[PDB]
């Protein structure tokens, strides 16, 4: 039998691993091959939909769970593999599993937790005269923006073509201006809910850090890979990215190195004076891979081995990774993935990427308009607004 698992991986050395994996599987398991299908990010998504209602589907997908899974799960568009998840619920963390369980049913399965931080070049801080070390507030975060700009350094870099790495800012803003109650109101829109306050506040603050002129040149011709290989060529100081990133600007970089360890710093995001949120709630997720409907049981067999201890052990000792495999935390060496692993575990709210959280429709709303902001085109109250209505008309229509 064949599995085929879709996939947005563009890491050589990660593919390679993958590679590894299946080669090793498939001698254990000489009945089933296992088929790997690349599909880059933003055509993935793009293209999901449609796929899932073609007749011919992978068996895995790539997920983020969020509004888009939950959808898909209550509208017949995955597969049940709970019969099937036995091995699964022993190798894997019982949150990454219950990320993929809705009415007790099993429709995917975690293969990584991760952390949106501002990954930093202290080699250009050093130029600017800023200690990336001293920066816990949202107003020393700006000083050290006019530091940079006053130095002539592109002080971030930020793919505005691809939208969602600039709704990481509107999205953290959100999530330390209101804290996990707002935004827990919000989502059950009640009082102002996504037009409230703290959803404002995020808008105007984004507003003060467009005013700055912050980002590199053309960001809003640029993708996620031309604003990491800005990072990775030393063109820009900052850039707020998950902890994936500590591969990809390496990949992305020309001298295929990137910002080297001793020159790189990584930050948490800063608080918010008048703010309701905590500096240790962490923006992220639980990404897994869901199972289309009609896929066949040899797919939960290949998960199990591709997402167990030893498998997730390689991933995290080449620095992609934080596990969701139960031991595979030993992995974790590099100090700057074990400092992340500690945030996302000691992290009272930890919360998944809002354009995720919310669903294509909504998200995309929050996408939009975190550039739209950024570009003068919509005010912060405006923004707010065109959130909540999208929202409030979702939860009616669903
Ligand atoms: O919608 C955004 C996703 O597209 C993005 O996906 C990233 C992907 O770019 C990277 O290569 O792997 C991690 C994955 O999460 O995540 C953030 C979302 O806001």
């Amino acid at each position: 039998t064949t599995v085929r698992m879709m996939h947005i991986e563009t890491d050589p050395n990660v593919l390679g691993v993958w590679e590894e994996i299946a080669k090793d599987f498939e001698a254990k398991n000489p009945d089933i091959k296992v088929n790997l299908e690349f599909l880059e990010n933003e055509a993935f998504k793009a293209k999901l939909p449609t796929l899932l209602q073609s007749q011919q589907k992978p068996d895995l997908f790539y997920s983020w769970g969020g509004g888009n899974f939950q959808v898909r799960a209550e509208s017949g568009l995955l597969e049940d593999m709970e019969g099937y998840s036995a091995t699964l619920n022993q190798e894997l963390s019982a949150a990454g599993m219950n990320a993929f369980k809705i009415d007790g049913k099993q429709y995917g399965a975690p293969y990584m937790v991760s952390q949106v931080g501002f990954w930093y070049n202290k080699k250009l801080f050093k130029q600017a005269g800023i200690d990336g070390e001293s920066i816990q507030t949202w107003d020393e975060f700006l000083t050290a923006i006019e530091k940079l700009k006053a130095a002539g350094i592109t002080p971030i870099a930020v793919g505005g073509a691809d939208k969602w790495p600039m709704h990481f800012y509107w999205s953290y803003l959100a999530m330390r201006a209101g804290g996990q109650e707002a935004f827990a109101a919000a989502m059950q829109d009640q009082g102002d809910g996504f037009a409230g306050e703290a959803f404002v506040r995020a808008g105007e603050e984004l507003k003060r850090l467009a005013a700055l002129e912050p980002f590199q040149p053309g960001f809003m011709a640029a993708g996620y890979g031309e604003s990491a290989g800005l990072f990775g060529d030393y063109k820009a100081a900052i850039h707020l990215m998950g902890d994936w990133d500590y591969n990809f600007q390496a990949q992305q970089a020309v001298d295929k190195k990137g910002v080297v360890d001793s020159d790189l710093g990584f930050m948490n995001f800063p608080v918010l004076k008048g703010g309701a949120g905590a500096g240790s709630d962490t923006l992220g997720g639980i990404n897994g891979f869901a199972f289309a409907k009609g896929a066949k049981p040899e797919a939960a067999k290949w998960l199990e081995f591709f997402l167990n201890e030893n498998s997730q052990t390689k991933l995290a000792e080449i620095d992609q990774i934080i596990p969701v495999a139960k031991g595979a935390d030993k992995g974790l060496k590099n100090p700057f993935k074990q400092k992340i692993s500690q945030t996302i575990s000691s992290a009272q709210w930890h919360q998944v990427f809002f354009d995720q959280a919310l669903g294509a429709d909504v998200g995309g709303v929050v996408n939009d308009i975190s550039v739209g902001i950024v570009n003068g085109d919509v005010t912060p109250k405006e923004a707010a607004e065109q959130v909540q209505e999208a929202w409030e008309m979702r939860l009616e229509h669903h």
